[PDB]
């Protein structure tokens, strides 16, 4: 179902570039970097329409058998249903560095101080079209 | 366990470059392009020591609930246990075009005439370190 890259270590000093296409009537889709679908160190949720959330990015971490931690939000939203997007992520032990399709960036804490991640995945209303992890 | 890229379509005209490291005491490891672990359109097996097979590449397809089809072999074997390797694959409807770490190439028939593949994986005695699928 989901698009994923599994067990190709995403390590300090590497870059992850993902391209895809948002579905036409998307509600929301996320990129996730972590360990599993129940262990995500960087979740970035792209909310076209979700409760009160319209055109907002919501970022958070997910701890296995615990739940979502503190959410962070950004109003930067260079994303269009039906359209291509491209995201690039790098990280060091303190921070995830996220660059969006228009070159705008968001940063999110590396809460575990992890130096590598074995799972990258997209979920929700979109699809991936290319990946560079290197 | 295995390293994989799943549901990022590997389509006609795209290129797949994978880099990794062969384990030190490897027997064999494969790169696979297909549909699932029981449906592989291009299997390329890297046999350091396997029966009578030493330093040989064995290529084949795997049909779901049927089995392996006709094997093809190459004596091109620019691969060292413990060492990095890089492989690039492209394909059109008739052929898979495989380039090895030293620039040597092998070709293998696209037996199904498939135009896209949702699963790429490495199995056996090695690990992946980067991937470009684009």
């Amino acid at each position: 179902d989901r698009a994923e890259v599994r067990n190709i270590p995403f390590k300090l000093g590497m870059s992850l570039t993902v391209g895809g296409v948002v579905n036409s009537n998307a509600t929301r889709f996320s990129i996730n970097v972590g360990e599993s679908t129940d262990s995500i160190a960087m979740h970035m949720d792209h909310r076209f329409s979700y409760g009160a959330d319209q055109n907002v990015l919501v970022l958070n971490s997910l701890v296995h058998n615990v739940g979502w931690q503190q959410e962070e939000r950004s109003k930067k939203f260079p994303f269009t249903k039906g359209d291509h997007f491209q995201i690039t992520i790098t990280f060091d032990t303190h921070t995830f560095y996220i660059q969006l399709s228009n070159g705008e960036t968001v940063e999110f804490p590396n809460r575990n101080k992890d130096a590598a991640f074995n799972l990258i995945y997209l979920a929700g209303d979109a699809r991936l079209t290319f990946v560079r992890l290197e």
